[PDB]
This record gives structure tokens, C-alpha cells and sequence, in this order.
């Protein structure tokens, strides 16, 4: 009796990305002049050596601009947020418990419009953020804000960190594939109000986050068994993995404290990622008989430019493999979990725009990686779609 | 090519609970004398009317004792934790980022011993808590503490609230069923260091949490396709749902602030649960042709005794249906997400102890419910196992 129920309940084909929409706070913050702004707004003009280090960090970041909910007016009204370490969680939380779902809604509406089907057909909702927590969560807020059915099955992923663009895909794959008819709205939405803080010369690692983190949200519709010529596949998920790199304890830490979310880098993250990326690639692609990593399309979380440079160096990737990744890092900075989903959007849009054969830059197979605390690597093996 | 991969990758039978282990902080806190202790340790002896209200709340709670990490010594060393609203998140976080995984490890070791198979066969790990957050999370800590493989696939569920015993089961079902060979360790671990606070006479709702919340962890092993006579099924999952009750906005709220995790009750939760439980039951059991709710075995989150009493009243359940639920509420109080998993353990152990025909009190089908913020109801339809 349960065998028959199980058989009828499950989907049949691979989880597929059917729509992608993104959104960012309207405030565009130029990187070239950020050092000057940031040292002024934090009342840190007298830390001249630290300022010169930050200017160097920003000039090497390979980020031209970021979008930030935080403005000069907001920062003036919250001096504790501008100090390196002052009680400020309540103020930050008040900002992000609202802005995370507001921004996620904007991205989600775009994805739902692209999908083109009734929102009442969304059966599952995954919401992911590293900024702020609340009860009921941002998943409940987004259900109310979008008018989803009350029986949407929710997955609230909080405080995950940068690898979680990969995690939401690994999660969505199983929800979609094990449930016939399931249609999963996936929303990653990240806002740096929780991480922004002033500079301190004995905390240079913290300072790196101030050069790299940006705001944004991305939404997907994921489903198996797409209805031919109603729904339009963009990418198919085939296999996923998550692992912890050896010898990386405490490489990236982040505590949610009375002074907001801190950020620490205690180890060489670019070196750890680069030393462990081959292992991740042969786990994923050796069963498919592929060993040429220039023959697949690439999406990599751009935690900072050095991760990308060292990966490309280690593997001998052609410089163009990381073009889609670098273009997102350039125009939006590191948006934690959302980043990789902006990169999928950029790649399929550019592939379509340029008349390539597939959504994966003309190639059949591809890989998406998330990197973050642990040190954690998430791997998602993708197959592109024709046209 | 992907069709063949998909076909080979998925499991075939229903997700099954193969082992359950639980654990609690060693400190046993008697309810009869709690009012006296709590008003003294919080320096609230002069709030005589409030004290009499709390004594009534504890005497009606139907809780005989709870286990708490917090002790008199710890409370003396943290006066801010004893005030109704004082900066104390950092201190609370320091307690629970350690104790959540420590306690989860204790429960997990018990479940793994019962399961009897190598821990290297755990492929997925779900960790769930409403107390504290950190990066890397309690899932990373539990992977290190237990010596799981580094490539265990982790699901960190933070700040979820009381319905999440149901949520981890809904999640584990899809992971197990869509992945051949998958074996999911599920750990809910809850510690009231984050919620404990002193009493305030204009915040009586908050005070209810102080009479009801307790500490504990529960762990499960979940898998499809149990290996005959190596692995031993206890309960099978068949169907799941999550929904938001109408007219319940703001019924239960909880914010993670500089003063720790607050708790508010703005609506009649027992009444909302009772008015919406029938709908949840016919969604679940009308497709199975069952309408007699005394004919199934019951597991219900015991948020407080009034929820149970009003459910039993609304449906005309025989008083014995809630025996397993009430026994856990009596001996451990409300342990948020872990509660329902302690109740499954109690029911299968008592059914086995008393020589009943099935693990579900001698009955074939059963239901598990979680209730929490939203107002959210999680439903899990279960099938028992013979013997
Ligand atoms: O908009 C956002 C963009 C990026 C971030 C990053 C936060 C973060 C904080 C850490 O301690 C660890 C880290 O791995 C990630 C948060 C918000
Ligand atoms: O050990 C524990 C036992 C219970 C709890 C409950 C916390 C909680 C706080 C709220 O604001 C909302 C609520 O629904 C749940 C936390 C720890």
C-alpha cells in the first residue's frame, strides 16, 4: 500500500532551473571612491596607514561597484554601526528583517513572471540569508508578501554563509525530484547592514569583508518534469556534493553578536580552495568520464578575486572560463549566497544574447561551486539547455 | 544520459526511522518549587502578584520537571540574563554555541549505537535548533565532534521554533527517498539559555515561556530501503504537509535581540490550533479513507497543556491518545523542536515494552504534528512497524 503511494508521489526527471530573477537595493556605491567615503563615515580619517591598506584592498578587489541598502543618512543615524565593535544588533536586525524579504520579493516576482505560471503552483519555498534572523522567519514574510498558498512547504535557511547558493540548489534538487508536480521557489537575499562596521588596525581580516561584501537577491523556480513548451528549462541539476577541506579549521568564522555579524579570516582561503578544488572536480566529473576542465562551463563563488585567480592558475583554466563569475564580481561584489545565482543568470543571458548553442556558453556540462565557512565547498554538476 | 543517471541515483522505498536516541542536560529542575526559585534568582520577590500568577501557571503546566543547562551558579554569574530585558546575547550565545552541539552529540551517539552501522555510512546531516546561531554552524561542530565524513551533506536549520521537529522529518524524507543508499542523521537540540529571562508584570505572555520551556536533544537515523535484518525500521514516513493557520498573524513571535531570544504570545494559540487541526487531518487522511482519529496513533507538539486539551476536546479523542505526548511534557517540558522526537521514542519504547503488535501503540497509521510561529502546523503521516 505504501509502495503504490510512493510510486505515485515522486517526480521522474532531473530537477531543472526554469526561471531566474534578481534584484539589488537601489543605492549604487562606486568602489574607486569607497575608501574615502568609508574612512570618513566611520570617523577614521586619522588611521592613515589603515586607510592606505584599505585603498589597496579596494583597488585590487576587481569590484567596480556594489549595491547597498545602507546609506550615508542611515549610517549617520546609527553611529554604533559605524564603530568597529559597538552594541548595534537590534538596529541592524530591524533593518534586515524587513529588507531581506523586501528584496527577495523583488527578485521572486521577476522569476515568477518569467516562469509564467500561477503562483498557486509553487509548492515549496526555500529562503536563504546570512543576514539577520527572526521568528516567524523571512520565509513566512515572503509567503505573505507574494501571496503564496499558506500550505507552501517552507525551508528557512539562516546564517549559512557564502557557500549556500550551492546549498539551496542541493536542497531544491531533492524537493523537486522526489515530489511529482513540485515547483520550488528558491530565494537567496543578502544585506550587508549586519556586517558593516568601522575599521580597526588589529583586525585587517575584518577589513577585507568591508571591501568585498555587497547586497542583492536572486530567485529561481526549480522543478522536475517541465511541461513541454509551457515551461522552459535553463539548466538541469545532475549531481551535488558538500565537503569540508582538510586543515582548514577556523579559516573563516562569523559570530552573530551584540555588535552585529563579525567576520574573521584566520587562514589562506584562496590557497585552501585552490588545493582542494581538483579533488572536488574528480569526485564530480570522473564518473562522467571528463577530465578536461576547460570543456565544461564554470560558475564559482567569487569570495574575493584571489580565489578565482588561484583556481584558474592551479587548473590552467583559460582566462575566459571565469568571465561570467568575474562580471558579477565586478558589478555587484560578493553577495554571499546570492552570488552564484546571479552568475547563472549572467551566463544564460549572455549565451542567449550571443546566439550560442546552449545556455552554458555553448558547452554541455558545467560545474557550480560555493565556498564559505567550514572551510566548506559545495559542488553542483549542471547540464545546459539547447538554445 | 541524465535519465539513466537519475534512475540509478534514487532510492526506492519510503523514508524510514531506523534509530532514535535522546539526551538532556544533567540538571533536573523540579516544577513544584520552580516559582520560588525563579522569583528569587531573578531578584523578583517583591513582585508578589506576579509570583502568584507564575505559581498558577506552573501548577497548571502539567510539567513535573525539566532539564536545564542553566544553573544557579551560572545565573549568579550572569545577572543580565536574570533581568527581563538586559544586554546578554553574547553571554547566552557563548553558552549555546557549545551546549547545542555537545548535547546533540550525546543524543546522536545513542542513535548511531542503536542503528549499529558505521558512522562513515551517514551521508546527510540535518541539525535543528532555536537556540543560538554561529558560523560555521552546529552542523559543522557535530560533524567534527562525531567524526562524520567531511563530505557528509549538511542542512543547518536555525531559529526555526517549535514546529521544526515536523520540519526535520519532512526534510529527511526527501533526502532519504531521492538518494539511493542515503542515511540521514537528524539532530534537534534545544537549550533555554537563550530564552531565560526575568519576569515583568506587563509581559505575562513572556512569562508563560518560563513555565514551559525545557532543554533536550533527540537524534534519528532516517533511510529508505532498510537492509533486512541489519537495520530495523521503527516508523515509516508516508506524506507531509506544512501550513499557516488563517487569522493567526502574530500569534507567536520571537526576536533574537541584544537581550537574547524573546517570546511573545499575541493570540489564542490553543484555540487557533484546535480550530485548524481538523483541516490538517482531512488533508492527510481523507486520501487514505480514514476519518476516525482514534484509530490512528498520535504525536503532538505539547506547546502547553491547553493545546493538547483543546485538541482532544475538539476532536473527541479518547484521553489515552495523548498519553505518550503528555508523558514527555510531564518529564521534560516543552523542548521546542526536539519534543516530538522524544514522543516517538516514548511511544515505540512503551509499545515494545508492553508487547503491543506495532510500534504505534498497536495501530497501523499515525500522525505527528508540530506547532510554532506563523501560526505554523507541520503534519507528518506515519506508518508503524510490526513488533
Ligand atoms: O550582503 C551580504 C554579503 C555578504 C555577507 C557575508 C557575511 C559573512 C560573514 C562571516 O562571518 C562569514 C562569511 O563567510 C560571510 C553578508 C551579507
Ligand atoms: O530549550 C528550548 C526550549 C524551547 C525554546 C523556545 C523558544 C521559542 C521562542 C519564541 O520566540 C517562539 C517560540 O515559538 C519558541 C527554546 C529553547
Amino acid at each position: 500500500s505504501v509502495s503504490e503511494i510512493r510510486k505515485a508521489q515522486r517526480a521522474e526527471g532531473p530537477a531543472t532551473i526554469l526561471a531566474i530573477g534578481t534584484a539589488n537595493p537601489a543605492n549604487c556605491v562606486e568602489q574607486s571612491t569607497y575608501p574615502d567615503f568609508y574612512f570618513k563615515i566611520t570617523n577614521s580619517e586619522h588611521k592613515t596607514e589603515l586607510k592606505e591598506k584599505f585603498q589597496r584592498m579596494c583597488d585590487k578587489s576587481m569590484i567596480k561597484r556594489r549595491y547597498m541598502y545602507l546609506t550615508e543618512e542611515i549610517l549617520k543615524e546609527n553611529p554604533n554601526v559605524c564603530e568597529y565593535m559597538a552594541p548595534s544588533l537590534d538596529a541592524r536586525q530591524d533593518m534586515v528583517v524587513v529588507e531581506v524579504p523586501r528584496l527577495g520579493k523583488e527578485a521572486a516576482v521577476k522569476a515568477i513572471k518569467e516562469w509564467g505560471q500561477p503562483k498557486s503552483k509553487i509548492t515549496h519555498l526555500i529562503v536563504c540569508t546570512t543576514s539577520g534572523v527572526d521568528m516567524p522567519g523571512a520565509d513566512y514574510q515572503l509567503t505573505k508578501l507574494l501571496g503564496l498558498r499558506p500550505y507552501v512547504k517552507r525551508y528557512m535557511m539562516y546564517q549559512q554563509g557564502c557557500f549556500a547558493g550551492g546549498t539551496v540548489l542541493r536542497l531544491a534538487k531533492d524537493l523537486a525530484e522526489n515530489n511529482k508536480g513540485a515547483r520550488v521557489l528558491v530565494v537567496c537575499s543578502e544585506v550587508t547592514a549586519v556586517t558593516f562596521r568601522g575599521p580597526s588596525d588589529t583586525h585587517l581580516d575584518s577589513l577585507v569583508g568591508q571591501a568585498l561584501f555587497g547586497d542583492g537577491a536572486a530567485a529561481l523556480i526549480v522543478g522536475s518534469d517541465p511541461v513541454p513548451e509551457i515551461e522552459k528549462p535553463i539548466f538541469e541539476m545532475v549531481w551535488t556534493a558538500q565537503t569540508i577541506a582538510p586543515d582548514s579549521e577556523g579559516a573563516i568564522d562569523g559570530h552573530l553578536r551584540e555588535a552585529g555579524l563579525t567576520f574573521h579570516l584566520l587562514k589562506d582561503v584562496p590557497g585552501i580552495v585552490s588545493k582542494n578544488i581538483t579533488k572536488a572536480l574528480v569526485e564530480a566529473f570522473e564518473p562522467l568520464g571528463i577530465s578536461d576542465y576547460n570543456s565544461i562551463f564554470w560558475i564559482a563563488h567569487p569570495g574575493g578575486p584571489a580565489i578565482l585567480d588561484q583556481v584558474e592558475q592551479k587548473l590552467a583554466l583559460k582566462p575566459e572560463k571565469m568571465n561570467a563569475t568575474r562580471e558579477v564580481l565586478s558589478e555587484y561584489g560578493n553577495m554571499s549566497s546570492a552570488c552564484v545565482l546571479f552568475i547563472l543568470d549572467e551566463m544564460r543571458k549572455k549565451s542567449t544574447q550571443n546566439g550560442l548553442k546552449t545556455t552554458g556558453e555553448g558547452l554541455e556540462w558545467g560545474v557550480l561551486f560555493g565556498f564559505g565557512p567550514g572551510l566548506t565547498i559545495e559542488t553542483v554538476v549542471l547540464r545546459s539547455v539547447a538554445i
